[PDB]
RNA sequence: GGCUCGUGUAGCUCAUUAGCUCCGAGCC
C-alpha cells in the first residue's frame, strides 16, 4: 500500500480488481 | 529479471488514480 493504495503488480497488472 | 494472468498471508516508491517488487499462474 502507498499515499492511495497499490496501483499494479508491477508489469501493468494494476490494482483494485 | 524478459513478458503476460491472479488483492492475495504483502511490502517498498511517489505517484496519479498509480507504480514497482513480492506471493502464486505460464513460457524464456
Amino acid at each position: 500500500s502507498g499515499p492511495r493504495p497499490r496501483g499494479t503488480r508491477g508489469k501493468g497488472r494494476r490494482i483494485r480488481r
